């Protein structure tokens, strides 16, 4: 080889052709937001806050409530469940993990 | 009165004992995709060098030792020079537990 440790490159460049590294950004990219942040991590500490509740936490509008916790969703980072009033929750045990770890490392 | 101010107010308040700042600086210097890469890349082996990096990253070497500065700013890789050749590996146990948390909630 005219290259540079090519077996190893070779090897690890097919390791991330098998995951969803884009996928990865994507859902890293919704939770790092500031406001996203602060969402999910109120939503490891109480099961269910609405729009509201979410507005007043961040202290904004309502619609900028809405615009991050529907970023939030499409990732699976939240989960919600509509009386007239949407519940949210996180979108799983794995992004309590995310946070919880998160804190703990900056520590 | 106003809203849920009591609950707001109690979750304001376990918010503001939490590095939630810092945080979001870590996700953030691992979000972007070629950042993203070389990190999951330093979950695979122990060490890498910046030219293993460019090589598996397909960029030039410069590019790779600025998203490589960038990481290292943050906590999400170290390094240990070996003469000329700066070896990197991940910055704690906590960088590979965030990667693999974040790549097998998107396969579900
Ligand atoms: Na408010
Ligand atoms: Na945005
Ligand atoms: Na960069
Ligand atoms: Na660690």
């Amino acid at each position: 080889i005219f290259g540079y440790d090519e077996e190893k490159v070779n090897r690890i460049q097919g390791d991330l052709q098998t995951v969803d590294i884009s996928g990865v950004s994507q859902i890293l990219k919704a939770i790092a937001d500031e406001n996203r942040a602060k969402i999910t991590y109120a939503l490891c500490q109480d099961e269910e806050l609405c729009v509201c509740d979410i507005a007043n936490i961040l202290g904004v509008t309502i619609a900028n409530a809405s615009h991050h916790l529907r970023t939030l969703y499409k990732q699976g980072v939240v989960n919600f469940r509509k009386g007239k009033l949407a519940l949210y929750s996180l979108g799983g045990e794995a992004i309590r993990q995310i946070m919880m770890i998160a804190l703990a490392h900056k520590k």
